[PDB]
């Protein structure tokens, strides 16, 4: 049920996407977004704690990323080497937890 | 840093084994263990919350595992098809997450 959409998915050098998601369980935690198609703590971009409203970059944050309180990603200024695989994973509250990938390609 | 330790290495068919966890971060939200080499909620075993002190069972619960406050999993009553990798999510307040994978052989 959880998704994610890109918007724009064909992303031009240099200009910016948002990674929409979709069905977000009730009762949330937090966020955690990754570079990739796994849950990879070496290749995370952000985590966001809802209670605190508080993003915390990871290892693969680059300066360029933005995380909203809905759990969407705006990625700025993208290059080639952005292209390809992302994914969210949602810390429920019983912590039994729920991940949805996502991908985008710049041109 | 965080590591797991098999208790024992070793487990004989139909015994037991305890995966201990050390090097656990301080500011915490809870534990997650999983079957195989991936987080992936589809082959989750618990989730365990601390500030509730709640334990809820994933889709790969099979009655045999207990996962203690200090993110330690026992599984009683192993099989062959049990032997192998298993992985330890813990969630940090700041959702910047860390992983561990975990492995027995059983004989
Ligand atoms: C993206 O690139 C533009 C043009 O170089 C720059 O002005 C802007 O600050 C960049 N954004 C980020 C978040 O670095
Ligand atoms: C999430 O919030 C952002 C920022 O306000 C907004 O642009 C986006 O539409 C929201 N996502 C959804 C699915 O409504
Ligand atoms: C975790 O708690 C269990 C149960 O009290 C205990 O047996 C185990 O030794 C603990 N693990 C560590 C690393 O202290």
């Amino acid at each position: 049920q959880l998704t994610t959409e890109s918007m724009p998915f064909n992303v031009a050098e240099g200009k910016e996407v948002l990674l929409l998601v979709h069905n977000l369980p009730q009762q949330l935690f937090g966020y955690s977004w990754y570079k990739g198609e796994r849950v990879d703590g070496n290749r995370q971009i952000v985590g966001y704690a809802i209670g605190t409203q508080q993003a915390t970059p990871g290892p693969a944050n680059s300066g360029r990323e933005t995380i909203y309180p809905n759990a969407s990603l705006l990625i700025q200024n993208v290059t080639q080497n952005d292209t390809g695989f992302y994914t969210l994973q949602v810390i429920k509250s019983d912590l039994v937890n729920e991940e949805a990938t996502g991908q985008f390609h710049v041109y």
